[PDB]
């Protein structure tokens, strides 16, 4: 018999209302048993009704009407598209009510998605096993067949079996516990809201909780293994506030009574939004006051707002399809900063909002970048769509649009939106609608042009007089048009100027003359800028004589576009490095941390390459640079969250290139750590430090490893793999990846970084691209086609590469896997980069030798 449908997108007319799902899972055998039961209805006489199912071994499906009478239902299935067919003896009648009950058994998956198998060790050595679902995006189907798109919502009542040394958790509160046969205990969890299919969570295993209730009533808790249940209560009040932040601020309550935080021992991301039931790795959510960094501490709390945002944004207003996922995830991803702005202003949050905009950039300036609403198909694209263009140019484009509507205008448009289109699904057109609705501003036209377009515009300025003319192009290394929110500042006026260009070309008048013009105030636009003429110059002088005539992220902005300029021949690289030399007086986070983003790279390309003499003169310089700054720092965890992230990463730099006066403090710490059998709490942020020079040496990589297993926290957990992965010695390079892909001694949801962090070794970086090439099949299996960890191992271990050998490699190598990789966006966006990579390095290599030696 054919199968009976042939699209990958469901019908569209038979559709669910709820679902009852029973699940069995047996953690001794890891098999798991459901019977799920969907009420439905149809709108056209059909006696087919085609829904997900992957992996499911199907024993009976029937069909109920009632006054009961049931009907078998025969079973096929397409596997390829994921789909199962059910077919009735009789037509469904039309707009009635039926209940499909469909019975089957599966096996917890050995990845990170579906119902899956987690483990970890006591601190007493017993191996502990337990169960957690992760769905987003098509995952639901391998758990319980459904109708797996995210605008078939339905209402859940979830139902687990288990052993009575077991807990379960679900998104809904547990409102009754059963014994059933064979000493299993049923629990039953309260009716979800109407939601998609892959915000269904449940959770069997040994969790310890914490809990505290908002002011408005709801149950939050904390959920990790017993041995780190004492790490939680940094998350715990952090949810708090956040989600007592997003009532208010919304104007819509959190319509469930609980909401727990699961800390995984095995996650791939960094946590899921399941509504009720946020999970997360435990190093996004655990917190260790003695041990975990200042950057931990910020990322935990911008975790817990991300999540907390998705409520609204993602859960109770979802996109209909997934061509338009940035709905759900540029507005987590921006609402991490709206939020976390107010409610913990001592991390002064918005201050590194920028940053994720040029880490959009990075990707979107490429040939092959991909609009922010753009179509898809099939499981592996929809995953493509988790990259940076959908969280990071989407928030950064809702950044732009909120400094232009301005922050009230743009809040009455959300809450008008999430309002209008509660636990209903929306397309980008309905978020302009919301937004023109407050009779305001239209941004339909303007916001189209930067969600249906690649790419973003270089602004170029040319001054004469008073004369300010402007001109738009796309910027692109190796037609468009946009509707850009200019802004500036001048020597003459601080006040933020705004125009609107939204032709190829325009001019505005200054009142009077000034010395220097700055577009793009704060970095809070999605554009570059190019100055004609003396512009450069004077802004170079501007940051040599008076650099804090502009704000340290204006810095920042120039010291990234001077850099961008380059790449496309309208600056020289010998301008660009004499724009850098001025950050030998340079004191903040952003621009220092900008100016590594720009000089860092250049020397990992020529670490790859036979560039001894010039790669050395480089680094010699970079720390030259940045001396003064290094030598000011204190060997402590003393200050702001910003200044000990800057004394971490400045010290570990020094260390890293042999700065002998930070290397000989790192040695001495080291070595006292390492006598006093490892009792010496380090200061946290010298920890990288201290471990990296450490693990050099034989004794100190075998003393360090030793610590690992031990180890309760995930900063030390993470410190320790960075510095066993600075190793010089091939052999042990080659066990940290065979050992973290095993996943027994270092766990495979490390693997994707330590295979970068060895990507990025100077020693042996061609272990990583060999070994990725090598475990293509298993590392696929275990991630996934289309998924943001296997973009990463595809970019870390080839974007620094810039020979045409190289380019080779990568090409022959994708292309030859056919329908298993060979049309990754990640294949095509790290070949443009190598493609890049050998331009700019035949372009501008020897213009830094003679650089460095002028
Ligand atoms: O270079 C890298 C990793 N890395 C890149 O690979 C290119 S993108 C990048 C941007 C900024 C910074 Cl701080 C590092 C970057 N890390 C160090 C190194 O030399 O490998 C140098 C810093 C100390 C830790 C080591
Ligand atoms: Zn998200």
């Amino acid at each position: 018999t054919p199968f009976p449908w042939n699209k990958i997108r469901l019908p569209e007319y038979v559709i669910p209302v709820h679902y009852d799902l029973l699940i069995h899972a047996q953690l001794t055998t890891l098999t798991f048993w459901g019977t799920t039961k969907v009420e439905i209805t149809a709108s056209q006489p059909t006696s087919t009704i085609i829904l997900h199912s992957h992996h499911l071994q199907i024993s009976r499906a029937t069909l109920r009407k009632g006054r009961l009478s049931e009907e078998p239902l025969q079973v096929l299935e397409h596997p390829r598209q994921e789909q199962i067919a059910l077919l009735a003896p009789e037509p469904l009648l039309v707009g009635l009510p039926y209940t499909v009950v469909i019975h089957y058994a599966g096996q917890l998956s050995e990845t990170f998605h579906g119902f899956y198998k987690s483990t970890y060790r006591t601190k007493e050595g017993e191996l502990r096993i337990l169960a957690s679902t992760q769905f987003e995006p098509t995952a639901a189907r391998m758990a319980f067949p459904c109708f797996d798109e995210p605008a078939f919502k339905a209402s859940f009542s979830i139902k687990i079996r288990r052993e009575p040394r077991h807990l379960a958790i679900s998104n809904m509160p547990l409102v009754k516990s059963v014994t059933v046969a064979e000493g299993l205990i049923e629990d039953h969890f309260d009716v979800t809201v109407k939601m998609s299919t892959y915000l269904v969570a449940f959770i069997i295993s040994d969790f310890e909780s914490v809990s505290k209730i908002t002011k408005s009533g709801v149950k939050v808790s904390v959920y990790a293994v017993p041995d780190k249940i004492n790490q939680a209560d940094y998350a715990l009040d952090a949810a708090v506030t956040l989600l007592e932040f997003y009532e208010d601020y919304f104007s819509i309550p959190y319509p469930l009574p609980k909401q727990d935080l699961a800390a995984i021992p095995d996650f791939q991301s960094g946590a899921m939004e399941n509504w009720g039931l946020t999970t997360y790795r435990e190093s996004a959510l655990l917190f260790d006051a003695e041990k975990s960094s200042a950057s931990s501490k910020l990322g935990i709390t911008m975790t817990v707002a991300h999540e907390l945002a998705h409520q609204w944004f993602g859960n109770l207003v979802t996109m209909e399809w997934w061509n338009d996922l940035w709905l759900n995830e540029g507005f987590a991803k921006f609402m991490e900063f709206v939020s976390v702005s107010v409610t913990h202003p001592e991390l002064k949050v918005g201050d590194y909002f920028f940053g994720k905009c040029f880490d959009a950039m990075e990707v979107d300036a490429l040939q092959s970048s991909h609009p922010v609403s753009t179509p898809v198909e099939n499981p592996a694209q929809i995953r493509e769509m988790f990259d940076d263009v959908s969280y990071d140019k989407g928030a950064c484009i809702l950044n732009m649009l909120r400094e232009y509507l301005s922050a009230d205008a743009f809040k009455s448009g959300i809450v008008q939106y999430l309002q209008k289109h509660s636990y209903k699904n929306t397309k980008n057109e309905d978020l302009w609608d919301s937004m023109a609705s407050i009779g305001g501003v239209d941004v339909k036209t303007m916001m189209n042009t930067w969600t249906l377009q690649r790419g973003f515009p270089l602004i170029t300025i040319t001054v004469r007089g008073r004369n300010v003319h402007m001109k738009q192009e796309h910027y692109m290394k190796g037609g468009y048009l946009w509707h850009v929110p200019l802004t500036f500042i001048t020597s003459k006026s601080d006040m933020v100027h705004r125009f609107l260009l939204k032709t190829k070309t325009d001019v505005l008048i200054l009142p009077e003359e000034v010395e220097w013009i700055k577009f793009n105030v704060g970095m809070n636009g999605y554009y570059i800028v190019h100055y004609e003429d003396d512009g450069w110059d004077s802004l170079t002088g501007l940051l040599k004589g008076t650099h804090t005539a502009v704000s340290s992220n204006d810095r920042a902005s120039l010291i990234n576009n001077a850099f961008q300029l380059v790449s496309i021949g309208k600056l020289s690289i010998e301008k660009a490095l004499d724009l850098s030399l001025y950050l030998k007086h340079e004191t903040e986070i952003m621009p220092v941390f900008q100016g590594l983003n720009e000089l860092i790279p250049m020397y990992k390309l020529m670490e790859k390459r036979d560039m001894n003499e010039v790669e050395t003169q480089f680094k010699a310089f970079l720390i030259r640079l940045l001396r003064d700054l290094i030598d000011k720092q204190t060997w402590t965890d003393e200050g702001s969250v910003s200044e000990r992230m800057l004394r971490s990463q400045l010290l570990l730099l020094a260390c890293v290139h042999n700065y002998q006066p930070c290397v000989q403090r790192a040695e001495g710490y080291f070595r006292k750590w390492k006598e006093s059998n490892g009792q010496l709490s380090l200061p946290v942020d010298v920890t990288l430090a201290v471990f990296a020079v450490g693990a050099q040496s034989t004794e100190g990589w075998d003393f360090l490893y030793s610590k690992y297993q031990f180890s309760l926290s995930s900063t030390e957990k993470s410190q320790i793999e960075f510095a066993l992965c600075r190793t010089q010695n091939k052999e042990k390079l080659q066990w940290l990846l065979d050992e973290s892909f095993k996943g027994d001694k270092i766990k495979t949801q490390e693997f994707p970084q330590i295979l970068t962090l060895i990507g990025r070794n100077p020693v042996g970086y061609p272990l990583a691209w060999q070994f990725l090439r090598k475990n293509w099949n298993k590392l696929v299996q275990k991630f996934e086609l289309g998924s943001s960890s296997i973009a990463h191992m595809v970019m870390g271990t080839t974007n620094q590469f810039s020979t045409r050998t190289r380019l080779e490699e990568v090409k022959g190598f994708f292309s030859s896997l056919k329908e298993n990789g060979s049309q990754l966006r990640c294949v095509q966006q790290t070949i443009e980069t190598i493609e890049e990579n050998i331009g700019w390095m035949d372009k501008n290599f020897d213009k830094i030798r003679v650089w460095l030696q002028s």
